[PDB]
């Protein structure tokens, strides 16, 4: 191990990310790409500037479950190849981000139970709405509880910090 990904976490920034389907979260794992909102993508975008790491965690509604954590790699770009989102337009989007999976694997919310967030009214670390920034030790510790992910090696994402 945990000793990478620990050094990946120093001082990062951390957010709550809420997908509506399990096919967006999936196309991320393999494509390496996010988009969000506008709104989101703006607070996104000075967090990425700001810290050495921003951490997506990503939860599907309904789930119960997180089903894993990546690491922004870029700000956000228009063009690019197009991703075939499930949308609840895709004019509404805002730009791409690149992110590099940290662990793919799922955490049931039944193993987060005891992480509330700061930021938002100490409530548990599931709660909250897509966006919400978790504050750095209840996010570390969430990164923390997920099984460990042997196919990835942080040897490449610490170089990218």
């Amino acid at each position: 191990g945990t000793s990478k990904l620990k050094y990946v976490l120093q001082d990062a920034r951390f957010f709550l990310i809420k997908s509506n389907n399990h096919e967006n979260v999936s196309l991320a794992k393999a494509k390496g790409v996010w988009s969000t909102l506008p709104v989101n993508e703006k607070k996104l975008n000075l967090a990425f500037r700001s810290a050495r790491s921003v951490i997506l965690i990503f939860s599907v509604r309904e789930s119960g479950k997180f089903q894993g954590f990546a690491r922004l790699s870029s700000e956000s770009h228009h063009g690019g190849s197009p991703i075939h989102w499930v949308l609840p337009s895709a004019k509404m989007l805002g730009g791409v981000f690149k992110i590099d999976w940290i662990c793919r694997r799922e955490l049931p919310f039944t193993k987060s139970a005891h992480l509330t967030n700061p930021w938002n009214e100490h409530k548990p670390v599931k709660i909250g709405r897509d966006g919400q920034e978790i504050e750095l030790e209840c996010g570390t510790q969430l990164c923390l509880l997920f099984p460990p992910d042997e196919s990835i090696d942080l040897y490449q994402v610490i170089h990218k910090m």
